[PDB]
């Protein structure tokens, strides 16, 4: 009765036991080209380098972005733990009303984010906002409806495609910035991608906040690798790391 | 007849002066690459906008990307006989740069300083460009660069989603009314509009705390993507050709 | 005169129009261009060819690459001072798409349409382009393009198998004793048995069995001529239906 | 209990042998690796399907892409203490290859024939790969390797359109009403006639309307079992003539 | 007038003899261009550099880029209404190529040889191409065209330290006096330039120890690479034009 | 017992000491990896090679990537609780680096500095690192670093001619009377030739005249054996170097 849930992004393949409520152990892959025997040995090694059993998993949970990677994942559960599956997928139960023109279009980490807001946040308005590989922004109503969005790059994403489309000018790890005005190139760049993605959200927040709900009250949610550089600030109210790992769970629970 | 070039990482933009008023205005991709094929591009450019090539007697010429520079000033003197003025670093700009190392700032940040604190004298200048990057820049009513700031462009942004991104298509940048958005290509340009928006809200007023302290400001933008934030009240100014005016004030300076 | 303007994959194609016929016609890649650019390509070509610029009237552009739609249209404004035509979504095509998303049909294949039905007035007919990729088009003879399919072309075919591991010519071995020679076998009698798989079993799913015809286009159109797979090759299609279809908006 | 590898552009194809029958199979990718790399996954997907490494007496390799091969090699000294067999030019094959320059045909050519001759002896045979490539390869009763076609894969094709362009891999439905619509009734259609028309070719030109025999082998071969293209579904044909090439030099 | 037309990996090079003597040199950079809009720049670049495009009589192309050649030959029959001269498989060079395969030479390395072996005619050559790649051929007494190496050209050799490594820049091409760099700027020239000297050094002693046995040899050297190593005593004679010579030697051979 | 990590641009080389002694050494592709991807290579490469990493008890890191630093880092102190000594900035070396700024000679070069004036104390020494890289170094006999050369590699040097218009031997001639031999011959006499110069230009320019000691080390030096181009061939001589800077500090 331990749990396994993972996201293909497009960054990480991230995955993580839960021992029902608690996870015990997370764990990280690139996002590649790679075989279900080469997945499938990763997977066990994983688990048994780190004090548990590979033999103990009982359920297997999948959400994905990436569909190059999908048929490898699948096959390699079916083969290396004689589980298949659970596939976050167009249409399986998730407990809300998608607002898109498309329904499919909206991926299934966005989903799983607004399954576990709305799971461990029930009754309010909610932005989450995800800093990961993109720097998305979500409106969903406290009546479990998923409204919609806004799509940015993240701050990697920000800081390389300067350096990948300009002559002249280097890369730069993301701190965070005191000062606003730079005397190098490099503390411009860093000035400019941290003011500026908290200069985005405070804006993004606040047009969804009168838009979306009208005016009503909210609760802001945060989540992904980039989101402990703004916990100073504005901007938001909860930390949710696991936001993602928790409502793959938490779909998998609503379709067993 | 001045002939002021700037050369970009996606555009080179060139511009034909008349004394002070622009006669015309043309493009060209920084890819284009020996000088027989700069020349005659140059050459046809000038003379189908009805304007002889042999009225050409001064060319200016500020460069980002030095990969073009070689066989660009190499076009000018096959085709037209002019040794361009090459905005560079040990050249007569009359300002004192705050940088740790001067030679870091860029031609284009030079020369638009060059024509803002001329346009208007005796005013601190936040100048914002909005092209390949959007940057934003603090100078000084004293003449004082003092550096400033970089972020993404807006066709950079979209086109990092569209390709780091799995599933994500290439999007156009419009002026977005809703923020909400219904669809993956909605959801975008609401992103690649109202962020870029805060985030010039936030720079803009950053800036005016830490080198300028509360004091009276001028915002002046400009960039090909600079028409999209008109109706807001974000900058005071709108100088579509301010990076083509500081050439030709700085070849002015150095002539 | 009519300049009529095509917007490929690989080439932008173009021909100019005196009246009916096509006077001179020219070809561009496809690639990253302003409008300053394309305007002296395009004023440039004309005369070079012993056709003065100014005495073209009309322009009209069908596009299937629309990071060149912008800069195309800006390119005939500023050196012709003519707003061009632009085959887009909305316009007097004067038949019936039915497809789910009308508009996920190319203008190729809308401009390809029209003029096959214009020549050849009251028959079900088979359009297949030989260019980029290889597409086939089944049209009724109601004026009414039912679908098709989409092919890899065959030097997209010949690139992809160098590229992850040549000159395409009409084979007359299967059996190649070279690699150079199995790859050329294999792109032509592969897509010579595709073309009859495809014409053959859209024979009964679009027309029931019906009398029909089979037009082909394009560049690698010709290699197909002796084998009895096609009724007619006219080369001009494309070209012909962006200038038919500015008539009917005119 | 033999170990042997396919070493293909895509995939690293393996398994083990009991004898004649197989228990085991597996996949690696084929990119740029090291030996210490390899020999970890090759030790760790044996035991971890309940092979234990110290049982592998024999390694048997057969490569097309040279530069795998180095490594791969050098991995079976350190991690299992074999220098394997390797299915290079010039080793017995017992087939006459009538290729111009006979070391052209791939090591994965030589394999699929030497088993195909060795299952079925005495006939003239198609072997089809649905791999990569595409592959269609004549052999005739007297063992002499003929030649051949090289299509691109189902997958290639697929992957070409939308590449060069500004679908996962039956297709019920000729006419397309969408472009995801049209793109697998293109290529499902387009390489089934594909096929058909390679087929009849190599059984007219290479054996006259003689008694053939059509074997298919590759990952996407499958999906034409049920259009009576082939004879016979042979998933394993390469790896049974690697362990039949070792087996003629030991 | 005789126009010679070379295509090369990096560039299109052209130059207009009157008859034994260049008038003219240009240059394009090699793409998948069309029948169209390489009739247009021939036809452009002769007009503008005051050469008109109908003085011209004959054409002759060496080739090297196979993609380019269907488009570059109707080029010519489309807008010049000249069938070029084609230095390829079949045609007289007056050699005997002793490569394996003789299709496997390239069309500059025998027009070289063409023009090599007509300046200095009764001589052993090593002929050494400082380009995009250093190469180098043994050229015999006889005409024999015995073969050669194959380098890095010296921008390859540079550019392949910074793009195949991280943290490591792109360098100048200098003369350095030093082996002994003492910053990673001065460690690459000292070994780039260093490093090839003595690698021509080697290369040409040992051809001269086993294509020629200890004969006398005269040693030519062509591409924009040569003059660097023109005081170290490392070849006999700069010949810059020494493609575009053999192009037009082949042409009059075949006329 | 100690594990020395020698990150490449190409490979991750590592090591186990226990004490003077190399026990076993492996490679990983300098690739983007994870911890998890890492840590989960590192205890399993051991394993699998008669070492448990329980008995490992020391990790130091020498790196010429700082995007492999980070991950590498987490994966010794979650997978190994060794919180691992790096060669950076400011740790002991034991030498006079003469470099204009010391910090920008790269942490491999010290490595291999560190062990030849160890293993050869009182003197002049060139080390040749035959790698990604050709480099060269001058390191007098009272240890100061005097600076040095960088060529591109045998590798990198193939593959770049390749990459804008071969496998890596010791050619036996010059004339090259294929394309294939005239890359061979040129890389192999040439990188021959590019060592004769900097040996003796080094020779005359950093010592001056006086007594040296040219040591050899990475893997394509492995061809200049027969020439009298060296003294000694150290294969291991940076991972004996990353341990003695090691054994220098902490």
């Amino acid at each position: 009765s331990l749990i396994l849930c993972i996201d293909v992004g497009n960054s990480h393949i991230y995955g993580g036991v839960f021992d029902g409520d608690e996870i015990k152990l997370r764990f990280r892959h690139t996002s590649k080209v790679s075989t279900s025997d080469e997945l499938g040995i990763f997977l066990k090694s994983v688990l048994r380098e780190n004090n548990c059993s590979p033999e103990t998993i009982r359920k297997i949970a999948i959400c994905s972005v990436v569909p190059q990677v999908d048929y490898s994942l699948r096959s390699a559960c079916v083969k290396y733990f004689s589980i298949d599956p659970f596939l976050l997928q167009a249409g399986v139960k998730t407990g809300l009303n998608i607002k898109y023109r498309n329904p499919v279009e909206v991926g299934a980490d966005r989903i799983a984010n607004a399954i576990a807001a709305t799971h461990s946040f029930p009754n309010q308005n909610i932005i989450v906002i995800d800093f990961g590989t993109a720097t998305t922004f979500c409106a969903i109503s406290h009546k479990k409806a998923y409204l919609g969005g806004a799509i940015l790059p993240g701050l990697r994403l920000s800081a390389d495609a300067l350096s990948k489309n300009t002559a002249k000018l280097p890369s730069v790890e993301i701190i965070k910035t005191e000062s606003v005005v730079g005397r190098s190139t490099i503390e411009s760049i860093q000035s400019g991608v941290y003011y500026g993605v908290l200069g985005a959200c405070k804006e993004l927040i606040q047009r969804i906040h009168h838009e979306a709900f009208n005016g009503d009250q909210i609760l802001i949610l945060a989540t992904g690798g980039f989101a402990s550089l703004f916990d100073k600030q504005g901007l938001y109210d909860h930390l949710v790391p696991d936001l993602v790992l928790q409502g793959i769970r938490l779909a998998a629970m609503m379709n067993t």
